[PDB]
């Protein structure tokens, strides 16, 4: 059977096509997305069309206020990509949290995050797909730092402490299925002050007042995730998943992986091959045996895996059975 | 069977659902280029949102140095492309609304009082509230950039692309998929958007580097070019307009108050003489299995869309239900 590890867009659940097949609603997947991370009602969730690229001009258009700065993390290529974006808006305050730790790619944790006092809100990517970081961290800066993140690869696959952000955006593509569609959740209070030049299409508070396809999918793979035990039931699915890959690309001399454990992502797990000639190799056998879209971004090279919420245990399973058999003939 | 005269969101081509029903991208593309004949100096651009975002879109790339740019208003949504271009530059507004035989019309192409110094002239040819067309080709000078909202007409008639700056539409009218617009832009136009403007939104970013939508888009642009295209398209839904308006007309009982010369062959609005009947009207309709045909709140009244989608055999059953409505209430 063939299994798609590719970061974006992502595979769908193999129940959720299932049923989108024998059945061929509407304001419900909002209630169920609230129902899944617990949204308390002081915060409002937006459903607009898009990737999640559109809120690096989004964020800053509507949270910037009077203010000229905001602090921006950048661990990786998806949070710098935030900052070329609000250089168009601000002048950003890099926060470059990168480190090394037991010789491995990590990164700072928040307490030591310098923050400037006149910073419009925080900006950082808990989860970067390319670079197989992540930034597991709950938030917990005083009541005057507004938390803005990028959950794009990440959204429910882990309960989540809403509470604790100004803004949470995600791209549907990644983690959720459908492509085409953007979720924002907003805490109330920071709506109207949106900058006047703002785009409708944009702006927080004019979407708040006044329906795709993705929407409908949307809505059923949240209800599957209900059915499954919500993300309580996909973080420890997740966790096992990631062991079990992680586990064996850290048992063999013949895979690597240099991201620090602590910072270890478990959606997206990027591997080089010990021998690098053997990546064409690789590619083609994996790909010929059912096990799709593994080479790693240009930027990086090497190996990805993505193992969303969509990809079962078997997927997993099938790719290191794979990555086994492979070493025993080429190692 | 049921048939959905909503203005948006649309009706899908029944072919294309049931090809659909089992189970690429890139001719898709291919495909609005040929069905339209796109000379080869126009991008042409696919992405997300409807079509309101080009409110902003287009004067946020093509200002360049001006400040002012040429709107004309005739209706709603000229009216909405208007109010969103006040956040980025002073419109030249351009009143086209007058009255032809007691009776809501255009002004002619000749008429519009443009500005030298304006970046370009922006309209919409088909209102889907107003129930109003501007169809006259433009044959402006070579200095005139021209820009046009046809979200509700894209591919319902031919086209001479050359003789306009930018074309766009979003896809959730006359094509079908929401989600999608798409964006005709002659290529010299390119390279001066706003540096503030955003990514998503610049033309000249998109055009340097898939939706589900998108896939349908290309089922949809494939059922076109197996009827014959848009000249047989055009020619199908002149026969449903005049059928529609052809009943209106020569009934007392139903009134349309635009000019024929601007009657859109998309939209058409409709009052009852005695319009105390509105709501008898909607839900014996409605169980007829004729949807979505209230008129927007503002105008009141009724609205019927006939999109590329909407077959002639939903006009005819729509006219029969009026015709035996006039026979019951009459
Ligand atoms: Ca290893
Ligand atoms: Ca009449």
């Amino acid at each position: 059977q063939v299994f798609n590890f590719s970061s974006g867009p992502a595979m769908l659940p193999a129940e959720v096509l299932k049923l989108a097949q024998q059945e061929l609603v509407a304001e419900e997947a909002e209630q169920d997305f609230r129902d899944l991370l617990n949204i308390p009602s002081n915060y409002k969730v937006l459903f607009c069309h898009g990737g999640g690229r559109g809120q690096f001009a989004g964020v800053p258009l509507n949270l910037l206020g009077d203010k000229t700065t905001a602090d921006y993390v950048d661990a990786g290529y998806w949070a710098a990509s935030a900052i070329k974006e609000a250089k168009k808006y601000c002048a950003p305050q890099i926060i470059d949290a990168k480190i090394t730790v037991d010789g491995k790619r990590a990164v700072k944790p928040m307490r030591e995050w310098q923050l400037s006092d006149n910073a419009a809100y925080l900006h950082y990517c808990p989860n970067e797909t390319i670079d197989g970081i992540a930034i597991d961290e709950t938030p917990d800066f005083g009541p005057e730092v507004v938390v803005t993140a990028d959950f794009s690869s990440t959204i429910l696959s882990a309960p989540l402490d809403v509470s604790r952000y100004g803004v949470i955006y995600a791209g549907a593509q990644k983690n959720i299925g459908p492509a085409g569609l953007t979720l924002v959740i907003v805490r109330e209070d920071l709506l109207g002050k949106a900058h006047e030049s703002c785009p409708s299409i944009l702006d927080y508070t004019v979407l708040n007042d006044n329906p795709t396809f993705a929407w409908y999918l949307s809505g059923l793979v949240f209800k599957w995730l209900k059915a499954q035990g919500g993300v309580a039931a996909m973080h420890k699915i997740n966790q096992q998943k990631a062991e079990l890959l992680y586990g064996v690309i850290d048992n063999s001399d013949f895979y690597r992986n240099d991201v620090a454990q602590a910072n270890r992502s478990r959606m997206n797990v990027p591997f080089q091959l010990a021998d690098n000639t053997l990546d064409k190799v690789f590619l083609e056998e994996s790909f010929a045996a059912g096990l799709h879209a593994l080479k790693g971004h240009r930027v990086v090279g090497g190996m990805r895996a993505s193992i969303y919420n969509a990809m079962p245990i078997e997927g997993v399973k099938a790719l290191t059975d794979f990555m086994i058999d492979f070493e025993r003939r080429h190692g």
